[PDB]
């Protein structure tokens, strides 16, 4: 069934993920010596290409792939358009390696093919707290306890073939070239996420929506009008009073976060991560390359009352082609990212992303059901969607966990 994937170091089955007590590699102990110097074979009419994503006309073609052939729905009305800003913030964040970044094109006239992307993270991914309990009744706690210490491993996403270039076997050939590229520096498990059920997730979470413009959601036919507003003379005018927020943020000492704030959000965001089984440790520096604000792509606020910031949420920006509406081109969708109340409820504090998100012109809010998303979903308004996110690792055994109990938000 899985001609690829079963040939790879990850659980095959949920059967046999359900036999996993302890967090571990999969596959055998190797060294960079032991991984080939030569990059994996490809046919003679293509060629590897390392795009160099600091600089813009490499990132314009990365993006352009991206644009035209990236994730969309099955009936072909929205695809995804991460812009470049965007791309370069994801894909250049502290102490990444040029070398993870991974393209084909095709020789003659070097036409881009396709693209896969790996950047470094720091997680804690051992044993889960649930299956931490299970080997202490067990007497088996050290073994549960060797992989505690945070890894230094792969994040990879963007992963993309051409449509012309559909169901050709490209992407194995691409995951096998990425994942020799990593190895080769000396790392050896990596984290991703898909729509797609893959041999075999770790958890699964539900995508939520929180719509910002219902009339223009409506129009392009993300959204439609429930039925109950049938009932209704005006079903439009009752959604959109359904869906109205606030013109201006409500927490007192709401302000955007800047670079003096990084130690203080640090230290609030760590200590909140810790909750999870599994979660990213970000540095000072990565703290300010993930949070703070870069037009268009990503937007942080802190709460600073008597000078101290006690809260801080962040959302990112990606839009969306609408494929052939007549009125709108484009779909501006604001995700919830990493965040942290300590003096507020979590409502509370998001009520005001919801605010500023359309103050900015964001149509919808999106999330899944991570972190502590689910405490907010009813009174904030946001609606369970058709989509999941998967989270898988590669080499590296993980006893199912639910969604609340993942903390690393995938871009
Ligand atoms: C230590 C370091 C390790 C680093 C590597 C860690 C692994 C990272 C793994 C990648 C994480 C990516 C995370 C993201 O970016 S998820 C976003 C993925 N991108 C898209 O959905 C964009 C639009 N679609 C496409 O570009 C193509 O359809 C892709 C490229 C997705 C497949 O191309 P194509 O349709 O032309 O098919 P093929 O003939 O070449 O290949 C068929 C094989 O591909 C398996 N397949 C299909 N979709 C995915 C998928 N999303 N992840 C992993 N595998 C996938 C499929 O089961 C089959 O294998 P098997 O079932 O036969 O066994
Ligand atoms: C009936 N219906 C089905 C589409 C529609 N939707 C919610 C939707 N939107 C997608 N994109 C690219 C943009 C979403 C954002 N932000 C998508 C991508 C991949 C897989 C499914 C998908 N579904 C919701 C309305
Ligand atoms: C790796 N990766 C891929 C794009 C993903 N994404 C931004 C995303 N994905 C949706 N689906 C259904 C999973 C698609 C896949 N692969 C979705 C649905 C509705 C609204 C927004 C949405 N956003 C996020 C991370
Ligand atoms: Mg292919």
């Amino acid at each position: 069934a899985h001609a690829f994937w079963s040939t790879q170091p990850v659980p095959q089955t949920e059967d046999e993920t359900e036999k996993i007590v302890f967090a571990g590699p999969m596959d055998e102990p190797k060294t960079v010596a032991d991984i080939p110097e030569e990059p994996y074979p490809i046919a003679s009419t293509f060629e590897w290409w390392t795009p160099n994503m600091e600089a813009a006309d490499d990132i314009h073609a990365i993006y352009e792939l991206l644009r035209d052939n990236y994730v969309e729905d099955d009936d072909s009305m929205f695809r995804f358009n991460y812009s470049e800003e965007f791309l370069q913030w994801a894909l250049c964040p502290p102490n990444y390696i040029p070398d993870w970044h991974v393209a084909v094109r095709r020789k003659a006239d070097k036409k881009l093919l396709a693209f896969i992307a790996g950047v470094p993270v720091t997680l804690r991914m051992g044993t889960p707290k649930y299956m931490k309990v299970k080997a202490q009744e067990k007497g088996e706690g050290e073994e549960a306890a060797k992989y505690d210490e945070p890894r230094h491993i792969c994040e990879i996403n963007f992963l993309c073939v051409h449509k012309q270039l559909r169901e050709k076997r490209l992407a194995p050939i691409l995951i096998k070239e990425a994942t020799r590229r990593v190895n080769r520096t000396n790392v050896w498990q990596a984290v991703y996420t898909a729509g797609v059920l893959l041999p075999t997730p770790y958890a699964s979470g539900q995508y939520f929506h929180r719509s910002l413009n219902p009339e223009k959601l409506v129009e392009i036919r993300f959204s439609g009008i429930p039925a109950q507003y049938q009932k209704f003379q005006n079903p439009m005018a009752m959604l959109k009073r359904n869906y109205q927020l606030p013109s201006a943020p409500k927490n007192s000492g709401l302000r955007e976060m800047k670079p003096s704030d990084v130690p203080q959000v640090r230290r609030i965001l760590m200590n909140y991560l810790d909750s999870f089984d599994v979660g990213p440790v970000f540095s000072d520096a990565e703290i300010s390359h993930y949070l703070l604000p870069r037009d268009g792509v990503v937007f942080t606020y802190v709460v600073e009352n008597d000078k101290k910031v006690t809260d801080f949420f962040s959302f990112y920006r990606i839009p969306s082609t609408v494929i052939g509406n007549s009125n709108y081109n484009l779909l501006n969708a604001a995700y919830v990212h990493y965040y942290a109340a300590t003096s507020i409820p979590l409502h509370q504090l998001i009520l005001d992303l919801l605010i500023v998100a359309h103050s900015r012109g964001f149509d919808v809010c999106n999330m899944v059901e991570i972190l502590d998303n689910r405490s907010f979903v009813e009174q904030l308004k946001f609606g369970a969607g058709d989509g999941h996110l998967r989270y898988y690792f590669y080499n590296w055994a993980y006893p199912k966990i639910k969604p609340s109990q993942v903390a690393l938000v995938m871009l």
